[PDB]
Protein backbone atom coordinates (compact mmCIF):
# COMPACT_ATOMS: atom_id res chain seq x y z
CA UNK A 1 0.00 0.00 0.00
CA UNK A 2 1.23 3.89 -0.62
CA UNK A 3 1.06 4.20 3.10
CA UNK A 4 2.49 4.23 5.33
CA UNK A 5 5.61 5.78 4.48
CA UNK A 6 2.50 9.36 7.73
CA UNK A 7 3.58 6.61 9.91
CA UNK A 8 0.15 6.05 10.69
CA UNK A 9 -1.77 2.80 9.58
CA UNK A 10 -3.70 3.82 6.24
CA UNK A 11 -7.09 3.05 8.33
CA UNK A 12 -6.53 6.23 10.79
CA UNK A 13 -5.58 8.42 8.28
CA UNK A 14 -8.09 7.79 6.14
CA UNK A 15 -10.95 8.65 9.15
CA UNK A 16 -9.36 11.55 9.40
CA UNK A 17 -9.52 12.88 5.74
CA UNK A 18 -13.38 10.96 6.13
CA UNK A 19 -13.88 13.23 9.37
CA UNK A 20 -12.44 16.55 7.58
CA UNK A 21 -14.82 15.92 4.10
CA UNK A 22 -17.87 16.05 6.48
CA UNK A 23 -16.73 18.88 8.26
CA UNK A 24 -16.83 20.81 4.85
CA UNK A 25 -20.36 19.26 3.88
CA UNK A 26 -21.63 20.16 7.63
CA UNK A 27 -20.33 23.72 7.79
CA UNK A 28 -20.51 24.68 3.88
CA UNK A 29 -24.35 23.03 3.33
CA UNK A 30 -26.35 22.36 0.19
CA UNK A 31 -25.51 22.54 -3.29
CA UNK A 32 -27.65 22.78 -6.15
CA UNK A 33 -28.99 19.38 -6.73
CA UNK A 34 -27.70 17.61 -3.79
CA UNK A 35 -28.51 18.41 0.18
CA UNK A 36 -26.37 18.09 3.41
CA UNK A 37 -27.70 14.62 3.55
CA UNK A 38 -27.00 13.38 -0.70
CA UNK A 39 -23.48 15.03 -0.22
CA UNK A 40 -23.05 12.46 2.99
CA UNK A 41 -24.31 9.81 0.91
CA UNK A 42 -21.81 10.70 -2.00
CA UNK A 43 -18.67 10.40 0.70
CA UNK A 44 -19.48 7.53 2.21
CA UNK A 45 -20.12 6.04 -1.38
CA UNK A 46 -16.33 7.28 -1.89
CA UNK A 47 -15.43 5.60 1.81
CA UNK A 48 -16.53 2.06 0.92
CA UNK A 49 -14.89 2.05 -2.25
CA UNK A 50 -11.30 0.75 -3.22
CA UNK A 51 -10.88 3.77 -5.40
CA UNK A 52 -12.68 6.03 -3.46
CA UNK A 53 -10.55 5.85 -0.27
CA UNK A 54 -7.15 5.98 -2.15
CA UNK A 55 -8.35 9.36 -3.51
CA UNK A 56 -9.76 10.09 0.27
CA UNK A 57 -5.98 9.73 1.57
CA UNK A 58 -3.68 10.47 -1.59
CA UNK A 59 -5.76 13.24 -3.71
CA UNK A 60 -3.95 11.78 -6.61
CA UNK A 61 -3.71 8.56 -8.70
CA UNK A 62 -0.71 6.18 -8.72
CA UNK A 63 -0.05 3.67 -11.69
CA UNK A 64 -2.62 0.30 -10.32
CA UNK A 65 -5.41 3.13 -9.77
CA UNK A 66 -4.83 4.85 -13.48
CA UNK A 67 -4.40 0.94 -14.87
CA UNK A 68 -7.95 -0.09 -13.27
CA UNK A 69 -9.52 3.45 -13.65
CA UNK A 70 -8.32 3.95 -17.61
CA UNK A 71 -8.66 0.22 -18.67
CA UNK A 72 -12.45 0.15 -16.85
CA UNK A 73 -14.59 -1.39 -19.45
CA UNK A 74 -18.16 0.23 -19.30
CA UNK A 75 -20.59 -2.38 -17.48
CA UNK A 76 -17.92 -4.40 -16.46
CA UNK A 77 -16.64 -5.76 -12.75
CA UNK A 78 -18.02 -5.81 -9.19
CA UNK A 79 -18.68 -2.47 -8.36
CA UNK A 80 -21.08 -0.68 -5.79
CA UNK A 81 -24.07 1.54 -7.72
CA UNK A 82 -22.54 5.13 -6.61
CA UNK A 83 -19.27 3.81 -7.47
CA UNK A 84 -19.89 2.66 -10.66
CA UNK A 85 -21.51 6.03 -11.44
CA UNK A 86 -18.12 7.37 -10.63
CA UNK A 87 -16.40 4.90 -12.57
CA UNK A 88 -18.38 5.66 -15.88
CA UNK A 89 -20.15 9.20 -15.56
CA UNK A 90 -17.66 11.52 -14.28
CA UNK A 91 -16.57 14.04 -17.78
CA UNK A 92 -12.93 14.17 -16.45
CA UNK A 93 -13.03 9.70 -16.10
CA UNK A 94 -14.82 9.96 -19.34
CA UNK A 95 -12.27 12.26 -21.16
CA UNK A 96 -8.67 10.24 -19.54
CA UNK A 97 -10.17 7.55 -21.31
CA UNK A 98 -10.99 9.12 -24.62
CA UNK A 99 -7.35 10.19 -24.15
CA UNK A 100 -6.06 6.77 -23.59
CA UNK A 101 -7.49 5.75 -26.81
CA UNK A 102 -5.52 8.80 -28.69
CA UNK A 103 -2.20 7.90 -27.17
CA UNK A 104 -2.73 4.50 -28.33
CA UNK A 105 -3.98 5.54 -31.89
CA UNK A 106 -0.30 8.08 -31.53
CA UNK A 107 1.66 5.54 -30.43
CA UNK A 108 0.85 3.37 -32.86
CA UNK A 109 0.73 5.56 -35.62
CA UNK A 110 4.72 6.09 -34.83
CA UNK A 111 6.14 2.84 -33.95
CA UNK A 112 8.19 1.50 -36.41
CA UNK A 113 10.67 -1.28 -36.32
CA UNK A 114 12.98 -1.24 -34.08
CA UNK A 115 12.17 1.92 -32.32
CA UNK A 116 12.90 2.50 -28.95
CA UNK A 117 10.12 3.64 -26.59
CA UNK A 118 9.72 5.26 -23.35
CA UNK A 119 7.11 5.88 -21.03
CA UNK A 120 7.81 8.42 -18.33
CA UNK A 121 6.44 7.89 -15.92
CA UNK A 122 5.73 4.18 -17.03
CA UNK A 123 3.24 3.32 -14.34
CA UNK A 124 2.06 0.06 -15.04
CA UNK A 125 2.65 0.32 -18.86
CA UNK A 126 -0.98 -0.04 -19.91
CA UNK A 127 -0.92 1.88 -23.16
CA UNK A 128 2.61 0.74 -24.34
CA UNK A 129 1.50 -3.41 -23.64
CA UNK A 130 -1.65 -2.47 -25.55
CA UNK A 131 -0.46 -1.74 -28.94
CA UNK A 132 -0.02 -4.22 -31.50
CA UNK A 133 3.58 -5.01 -32.28
CA UNK A 134 2.92 -7.31 -35.15
CA UNK A 135 4.74 -5.19 -38.04
CA UNK A 136 7.21 -3.70 -35.90
CA UNK A 137 9.38 -6.65 -34.77
CA UNK A 138 12.50 -5.35 -32.76
CA UNK A 139 10.90 -2.58 -30.55
CA UNK A 140 12.64 -1.80 -27.66
CA UNK A 141 10.56 -0.57 -24.56
CA UNK A 142 11.99 1.71 -21.64
CA UNK A 143 9.58 2.11 -18.46
CA UNK A 144 10.87 5.05 -15.52
CA UNK A 145 9.02 5.08 -12.63
CA UNK A 146 9.71 7.00 -8.87
CA UNK A 147 7.55 4.83 -7.78
CA UNK A 148 9.17 1.25 -7.14
CA UNK A 149 5.31 -0.58 -7.26
CA UNK A 150 4.52 1.11 -10.02
CA UNK A 151 7.51 -0.92 -11.79
CA UNK A 152 6.59 -4.35 -9.90
CA UNK A 153 3.16 -3.81 -11.42
CA UNK A 154 4.37 -2.79 -14.64
CA UNK A 155 6.29 -6.42 -14.80
CA UNK A 156 3.40 -8.26 -13.55
CA UNK A 157 1.24 -7.12 -16.43
CA UNK A 158 3.88 -7.74 -18.68
CA UNK A 159 4.63 -10.84 -17.94
CA UNK A 160 2.78 -13.05 -20.01
CA UNK A 161 3.51 -10.49 -23.21
CA UNK A 162 5.05 -11.10 -25.99
CA UNK A 163 7.42 -7.79 -25.48
CA UNK A 164 8.24 -9.29 -21.87
CA UNK A 165 11.82 -9.61 -22.39
CA UNK A 166 11.63 -5.74 -24.38
CA UNK A 167 11.46 -3.86 -21.24
CA UNK A 168 13.92 -2.49 -19.61
CA UNK A 169 12.83 -0.46 -16.16
CA UNK A 170 14.35 2.15 -14.11
CA UNK A 171 13.65 3.45 -10.78
CA UNK A 172 14.27 7.60 -11.17
CA UNK A 173 12.63 10.83 -10.89
CA UNK A 174 10.45 11.57 -13.54
CA UNK A 175 11.77 15.32 -12.76
CA UNK A 176 15.51 14.70 -13.35
CA UNK A 177 15.60 12.53 -16.78
CA UNK A 178 18.73 13.12 -18.28
CA UNK A 179 18.95 10.73 -21.05
CA UNK A 180 20.53 11.93 -24.34
CA UNK A 181 18.91 10.89 -27.46
CA UNK A 182 17.96 7.67 -26.62
CA UNK A 183 14.30 7.34 -27.38
CA UNK A 184 12.80 7.31 -30.61
CA UNK A 185 9.35 8.10 -28.88
CA UNK A 186 8.18 9.46 -25.36
CA UNK A 187 4.73 8.87 -23.95
CA UNK A 188 4.44 10.94 -20.76
CA UNK A 189 0.39 11.15 -18.53
CA UNK A 190 -0.08 12.44 -15.06
CA UNK A 191 2.87 14.87 -14.15
CA UNK A 192 2.31 18.17 -15.49
CA UNK A 193 -1.15 18.05 -14.13
CA UNK A 194 -0.07 18.11 -10.56
CA UNK A 195 3.02 20.49 -11.20
CA UNK A 196 1.00 24.55 -10.76
CA UNK A 197 4.69 25.97 -11.64
CA UNK A 198 4.36 26.45 -15.23
CA UNK A 199 8.62 26.79 -15.88
CA UNK A 200 8.69 23.79 -14.13
CA UNK A 201 6.95 22.01 -16.83
CA UNK A 202 8.44 23.41 -19.22
CA UNK A 203 12.13 22.29 -17.73
CA UNK A 204 10.05 18.42 -17.81
CA UNK A 205 9.41 19.00 -21.55
CA UNK A 206 12.83 20.24 -22.08
CA UNK A 207 14.34 16.79 -20.62
CA UNK A 208 11.81 15.14 -22.77
CA UNK A 209 13.17 16.74 -26.12
CA UNK A 210 17.05 16.38 -24.80
CA UNK A 211 15.95 12.00 -24.09
CA UNK A 212 14.31 11.98 -28.00
CA UNK A 213 16.94 11.48 -30.78
CA UNK A 214 16.68 14.05 -33.54
CA UNK A 215 13.33 13.26 -35.41
CA UNK A 216 11.61 11.64 -32.29
CA UNK A 217 8.19 12.64 -31.15
CA UNK A 218 6.55 12.81 -27.75
CA UNK A 219 3.09 12.30 -27.35
CA UNK A 220 1.62 13.93 -23.64
CA UNK A 221 -1.84 15.34 -22.67
CA UNK A 222 -2.88 18.24 -20.50
CA UNK A 223 -6.02 18.76 -18.43
CA UNK A 224 -7.35 22.25 -19.52
CA UNK A 225 -9.16 24.85 -17.52
CA UNK A 226 -13.12 24.95 -17.50
CA UNK A 227 -14.83 28.39 -18.22
CA UNK A 228 -15.20 29.42 -14.89
CA UNK A 229 -11.79 29.44 -14.57
CA UNK A 230 -10.42 30.84 -17.69
CA UNK A 231 -11.43 33.40 -20.43
CA UNK A 232 -10.08 30.54 -22.89
CA UNK A 233 -11.09 27.38 -21.92
CA UNK A 234 -11.80 24.74 -24.51
CA UNK A 235 -14.46 23.09 -22.55
CA UNK A 236 -17.61 22.21 -25.15
CA UNK A 237 -20.24 22.37 -22.89
CA UNK A 238 -22.54 20.53 -25.08
CA UNK A 239 -20.51 17.29 -24.58
CA UNK A 240 -20.99 17.73 -20.97
CA UNK A 241 -24.19 16.12 -19.17
CA UNK A 242 -24.98 19.25 -16.60
CA UNK A 243 -26.13 16.62 -13.82
CA UNK A 244 -22.63 14.52 -13.96
CA UNK A 245 -20.84 17.51 -14.13
CA UNK A 246 -22.00 18.97 -10.83
CA UNK A 247 -21.56 15.36 -9.29
CA UNK A 248 -17.99 15.51 -10.08
CA UNK A 249 -17.17 19.06 -9.02
CA UNK A 250 -18.89 18.28 -5.77
CA UNK A 251 -16.96 15.05 -5.45
CA UNK A 252 -13.81 17.06 -6.42
CA UNK A 253 -14.32 20.44 -4.88
CA UNK A 254 -15.63 19.25 -1.59
CA UNK A 255 -14.99 15.69 -0.99
CA UNK A 256 -11.22 14.49 -2.38
CA UNK A 257 -9.64 17.88 -3.20
CA UNK A 258 -7.58 16.39 -6.01
CA UNK A 259 -3.89 17.63 -6.78
CA UNK A 260 -4.36 17.17 -10.78
CA UNK A 261 -5.71 20.66 -10.80
CA UNK A 262 -2.58 22.42 -12.37
CA UNK A 263 -4.93 23.24 -15.71
CA UNK A 264 -3.53 25.00 -18.63
CA UNK A 265 -4.91 25.52 -22.37
CA UNK A 266 -4.13 24.45 -25.78
CA UNK A 267 -2.15 27.67 -26.50
CA UNK A 268 -0.58 27.69 -22.87
CA UNK A 269 0.79 24.10 -24.02
CA UNK A 270 1.88 24.98 -26.56
CA UNK A 271 3.84 27.89 -25.74
CA UNK A 272 5.99 25.45 -22.98
CA UNK A 273 6.52 22.77 -26.00
CA UNK A 274 7.74 25.32 -28.61
CA UNK A 275 10.01 26.74 -26.06
CA UNK A 276 11.49 23.74 -24.91
CA UNK A 277 12.53 22.73 -28.64
CA UNK A 278 9.30 20.99 -30.01
CA UNK A 279 7.87 21.36 -33.47
CA UNK A 280 4.60 19.94 -36.04
CA UNK A 281 2.71 19.84 -32.84
CA UNK A 282 -0.89 18.04 -33.22
CA UNK A 283 -3.95 17.93 -30.84
CA UNK A 284 -6.18 15.16 -30.61
CA UNK A 285 -8.73 16.51 -28.26
CA UNK A 286 -11.77 14.20 -26.90
CA UNK A 287 -14.62 15.46 -26.92
CA UNK A 288 -15.34 17.62 -24.21
CA UNK A 289 -11.79 19.21 -24.63
CA UNK A 290 -11.44 17.90 -20.72
CA UNK A 291 -8.12 16.55 -21.32
CA UNK A 292 -6.67 16.48 -25.00
CA UNK A 293 -3.61 14.70 -26.11
CA UNK A 294 -0.57 15.84 -27.60
CA UNK A 295 1.94 14.74 -30.25
CA UNK A 296 5.20 17.08 -30.24
CA UNK A 297 7.91 16.24 -33.03
CA UNK A 298 12.13 16.66 -32.27
CA UNK A 299 13.74 18.20 -35.25
CA UNK A 300 15.31 16.22 -37.44
C1 LIG B 1 -14.82 5.50 -7.24
C2 LIG B 1 -14.24 6.68 -6.48
C3 LIG B 1 -14.28 7.97 -7.29
C4 LIG B 1 -13.47 7.86 -8.58
C5 LIG B 1 -13.14 9.25 -9.10
C6 LIG B 1 -12.19 9.16 -10.28
C7 LIG B 1 -11.80 10.53 -10.81
C8 LIG B 1 -10.54 10.40 -11.66
C9 LIG B 1 -10.38 11.53 -12.67
C10 LIG B 1 -9.39 11.06 -13.73
C11 LIG B 1 -9.16 12.08 -14.84
C12 LIG B 1 -8.45 13.35 -14.36
C13 LIG B 1 -7.35 13.05 -13.36
C14 LIG B 1 -6.17 12.27 -13.95
C15 LIG B 1 -5.05 12.25 -12.91
C16 LIG B 1 -3.92 11.30 -13.26
O1 LIG B 1 -3.83 10.74 -14.37
O2 LIG B 1 -3.05 11.04 -12.40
Amino acid sequence: AMSPSSHRAASADLAGMVRQARQRILLQGNVPGFDVARQIELLHGLAESELGRFLLLYRGLNAEWTHRLVTHQPGSGALAPLERVFYERLPAVLATRERHGHFRRALQRHLRPGCVVASVPCGWMSELLALDYSACPGVQLVGIDYDPEALDGATRLAAGHALAGQITLHRQDAWKLDTREGYDLLTSNGLNIYEPDDARVTELYRRFWQALKPGGALVTSFLTPPPALSPDSPWDMQAIDPHDLQLQQLVFTRLIQPRWNALRTHAQTRAQLEEAGFTDLRFEDDRARLFPTVIARKPA
